[PDB]
């Protein structure tokens, strides 16, 4: 029914990491084959689903883990750069459907910053789009996480562009994966370990400080917000009743609700749930919601019949299902933006 | 308002303990004094509060990190009988006030299973209340988790002698405590890490098929289930329509809605939020929700002002503020019970 | 898909009122031939709705506004006990798959409670189903309401047979009809007037301590109560803050909460909205909301496709789905009641 | 807590009519001596309570039944003259904390239409509030709606001024009143009789297409839109797929969706309700919500701690509290505006 919906959780891989988009989809696909297909068109079928689902745009990004899967810093810089050039000359097929999130190699912030400015410069990408922690050390095992002053350059470049950073997950990986995940490894994913990871990061960022000191940085986190929402009440009441009285507020300045009002902003990406969206609209407001679908992971068609067929008030539907990501985007035009 | 009120996530310290509970109040209290009185306090301070905010019944258990922190098996076994002999003796003071969860050693399982019964069997608990993982392993860095087929032997106890298992949170250690946490040390305990434990292994339980080889099994979470419900419908379609057809449905035999319906309990422990109760009350059902209260890391105050305040029908707020409770713990009559 | 449901606002009429049966339909059918045939079939096209949608048993009752819109008592008395002969009949060709309400005339309070005796006595109806106020008056502008002390002997039959009455609406007619509907017609029925003339009444049983006088009585709303929950808390201010302090409570002895606990239940007739639905779980709870259809005025089709599809926990789907009803109304076993 | 809060749905009456506000008082009120006091108090009792709970801005309106009671034309209309004049003068006192709604006689359009612009352009008014339908008739027994084609030179005054219309409540009379009020009288005002006239004059302007000829016209309804979001799939339901197909789309040419997102707002006054306000966040949309308090009929404090303490987010708490009305009624700076 809506058209010119806006998806932005929306995820594609090279062609020549065949045996690497296999592996992903024995652990999250249920047909390889359509799988394989689906994450590496851009032009065709892609636009096809869009066309009958109501999909005006998307901003596509590089699929998990992607490039924070890899701990040589050279190999992950020069596969970002290649990444990047790739999707730009593919997106410019179909710039009034499509436009590109940054993928970065996050080993360094000042090269990771450049890679972004140059995506933004020259390719009029609207942002990054990054899977939690960058995968360092000699054989992976190490984190590099962004929430510290190493990384201040980098996030000072997202609000001198003035564009937005999407914290994706990734999988569980090196000790971490053994100690907590290995025996009870269906959990790995969506189900649970992927909102461990990006709501750890992001709740990082509010309490070491990141959004006082860049209060204009706009985060984007998928799935209705990785549980955050769900403990809005009592982390709210845990930073300002308690740890705000032990030290928290050294490096923390405003309320969490404050933070979801000024910087964080959540997508429905997998979380196809007019109940939990109803409460995500309480605990975050839907200024602060965007429709996503977390294609090829989830369907067009699940993604989309729930949306436009869910019981919503109009301006509601209109904003998470559009405007509110127009705005945020800076889009003043696409296919069917004013529908 | 409500009179009769059953709270059961209701912390204890032994009094020779004052070091360790003080750095535990060092964390997770504004009021340090205060804290260690009441934590210590059985019969006085915390008869005084349940009598000021229409708490008729109260079922202790062992302060977090409790005898999970304790990795020599000798000692933690030890200090398990220590604790269980100890608030067997205090609350006999009022027995129509108060009863008790077992403290147990989860080193092993049959040890474990052998005093859970001794506690029901000799004093009459409720249940056992334990703090996630063992900690295990010469300096403590390991986990021990319960949802494996060496625990059979202490499930099967527990549904013998028809008791549920609380699975409350403790603190990350070691390495995963610096990996994770240490950078970000302000999530450490409500804010986030707690439920990130919990979650882990009730989903584990889940999904490694306890509560198919032991239906009748009733395991509880605090803090409104420690973000499962708001992820019902995301671990739902997960499972039944992605995970299950990879494997997973060899190990897991029914929905998490299912196990909700049979196996799952939640309470309102640190989470006086009247917006996300509802959220809960969709998601999971008023029937398998129950009030508590967290003390004393959380007030009387705080949770009775607001659960009697709350706008709620009356059935529920009968159910969740002790109905429920009564029926699962077999109570024919307490201070109030139906007042 | 859940089997085994109860429906029960489920409308028949006689074979020989075709005229007024397409009267009715002009107003609410937009097919009014399938209508005609639906409306007065019972054992043939009702079952094949009810087999393809998982409904395995129906309470029927009399179209409005039936037996309500007739004046003349004796013609009026004539009717109902002709309708609750031809219903009594045509249910016991399928007794496994349908029940019956008793239809009355409601002029005289020891008459109407005779026929539902004889009802209920002789047929085993379930209950009494009538279409709001009674036409009375010479011309039939007058209205018979139920809510005072010369309707005492009826209620006390309702509790003596321990069987609900189930409040439904019927059109405006007269002097009120003029006055208010006729220059707004479009919102005669479902969109206003109904729910108008049902919660007047049943608020009036409120207000004029129906509810006190006979403690045990069960009565029904149809369409998620009428409007009520909506205002349950501005009701439940505007009669505890206020009106209770200036007269009121001489009449009306319990808050407005405790009756809809302990005396009314709404079903989900003509309403198949998970937000309403989930609103009315917070406001009025589980335990008293009841699964309907309201065919034929609604398909079976709109009301089964939503609710077995609803995102609702396990527990309050068999609740009210089927459980409730099968308490409520002692229902024996019918196809597919304990699937 | 939130400074600079609006409130728009706050009464006075004139001084020389202690007699009809004490018999007003005797059916809403509990402490006449403070409410004639107050409902006649413009510019000392209210600023107390004002700056007590930070709100900074008040629309002031005349008490009900007010004009709407007065069936002599000519009476009436003076009436309307003369409380506009003397609000005038009041609001002129302390203007940075009050504005005003003109006051109507609502016997003839062009009439209306004249001194709702005398109001505007001389003083500067925000709008006007009517209590419902006027009285009229020899008797007073009759009753004007404004949802047909006579009004449309009253509907285009207020469009063409951009202006609001607040369709506030009166208490029923005379026919209406006897028939189906008196024998249920605790009902008349807030707990019902208040809303069934208010929506059906609303739901008439909308069936009647009202907003069809004059899309720009704002309608405000109070009580949290007087049940109609309770009903909006309802309606929905019984528009699009009933009654359109049978006559009403002659005259009614969108969803009642689109009239909620584009013309009609709903306020809190007396429904100090975050379950019920959340729901018509769902069903109605944040920036379609205005907080109000109904004084002097409900407190500033209960209706302001409710605001002030409800769990929201901070932005639906910024546009309901403020931003909102600040738009809508294009105002200036007032005390606490932007704190
Ligand atoms: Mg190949
Ligand atoms: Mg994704
Ligand atoms: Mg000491
Ligand atoms: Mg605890
Ligand atoms: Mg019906
Ligand atoms: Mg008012």
């Amino acid at each position: 029914h809506m058209l010119g919906k806006i998806a932005l959780e929306e995820a594609f891989a090279l062609p020549r990491f065949e045996e690497k988009t296999r592996w992903w989809a024995s652990l999250f696909s249920t047909d390889a084959e359509t799988h394989v297909k689906e994450i590496t068109d851009i032009n065709k079928i892609r636009i096809e689903h869009a066309d009958k689902h109501g999909v005006g745009y998307q901003i596509l990004s590089y699929t998990a883990p992607g490039v924070q899967d890899i701990w040589d810093p050279v190999e992950a810089q020069a596969l970002a750069v290649e990444i990047n050039d790739y999707i730009a000359e593919q997106v410019r097929v179909n710039p009034d459907r499509f436009g590109a999130f940054a993928t970065l190699s996050m080993h360094n912030p000042k090269e990771a910053a450049d890679e972004l400015r140059r995506c933004v410069e020259k390719y009029g990408f609207k942002g990054a789009l990054v899977n939690d922690t960058q995968r360092a050390g000699p054989d992976g095992d190490d984190m590099i996480f962004y929430d510290n002053a190493d990384w201040d350059i980098f996030w000072q470049t997202c609000t001198e562009l003035d564009v937005p950073f999407y914290m994706h997950p990734r999988n569980p990986t090196g000790t971490i994966y053994e100690k907590l995940w290995a025996d009870r490894k269906w959990l790995v994913g969506p189900p649970l370990s992927f909102a461990h990871g990006v709501s750890l990061h992001v709740l990082g960022m509010v309490t070491n400080g990141v959004f006082d000191r860049h209060p204009k940085l706009q985060i984007i986190m998928g799935h209705l917000g990785e549980h955050v929402p769900f403990d809005m009440w009592r982390i709210n009441h845990w930073f300002e009743d308690r740890k705000k009285l032990l030290g928290l507020a050294e490096t923390c300045k405003k309320t969490i609700r404050d933070y979801f009002a000024e910087n964080i902003w959540i997508t429905t990406s997998g979380h196809f749930s007019t109940t939990t969206l109803n409460f995500c609209m309480a605990e975050v407001g839907s200024d602060r919601i965007l429709f996503s679908i977390d294609y090829p992971f989830e369907t067009f068609s699940d993604a989309c019949e729930w949306f436009d067929n869910a019981e919503l008030n109009g301006t509601d539907r209109l904003k998470i299902g559009r405007e509110n990501a127009k705005k945020l985007f800076k889009l003043d035009s696409y296919k069917d933006s004013s529908a």
